[PDB]
């Protein structure tokens, strides 16, 4: 934090990317991704 949010992210995560070789999140992201999809479509609900 103290200054980073979303344009530190933006092109971290673009670096991180490219450089990665879009492989990692691929691979990770894909049940990590899904895991958190399910995580926030669980709490989603019965909130304001």
């Amino acid at each position: 934090m103290g200054g980073i949010s979303i344009w530190q992210l933006l092109i971290i995560a673009v670096i991180v990317v490219l450089l990665f070789g879009t492989k990692k999140l691929g691979s990770i992201g894909s049940d990590l991704g899904a895991s958190i999809k399910g995580f926030k479509k669980a709490m989603s609900d019965d909130e304001p």
